[PDB]
């Protein structure tokens, strides 16, 4: 046993990540806000918490400002079990329709 952060990044779509009840998982997906695009998350609320979300330059700003940007989302596990997130890129304008790129996640959390 020890704590370990796990890094998702969208090369890892449709992996297994095993994890331990104190570990964190780390999404860090790039995103370009100023197309109005932005990444959308979904889990079992009683199965994560939250702890943090952010968006931010690179830190290497070779490129124009903003362009990409990075999101990460930080989730700690609430509960031991099997759970699965799911991440969306898309406009808010959206009528539940397909995303422009989705990924998944299955995580066990033992
Ligand atoms: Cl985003």
């Amino acid at each position: 046993p020890h704590m370990a952060i796990h890094i998702l990044t969208e090369k890892e779509d449709h992996a297994t990540l095993h994890i331990s009840f104190n570990d964190l998982i780390k999404i860090q997906l790039r995103t370009n806000p100023s197309t109005g695009y932005a990444w959308n998350i979904e889990y079992p609320t009683d199965t994560f918490s939250l702890s943090q979300d952010t968006i931010k330059a690179e830190p290497h700003p070779s490129g124009m400002v903003g362009f990409p940007s990075i999101r990460e989302i930080q989730l700690k596990p609430l509960k031991v079990g099997t759970t699965t997130i799911k991440l969306g890129y898309s406009r808010p304008w959206e009528k539940g329709k397909e995303p422009l790129r989705s990924l998944t996640y299955s995580v066990v959390i033992r």
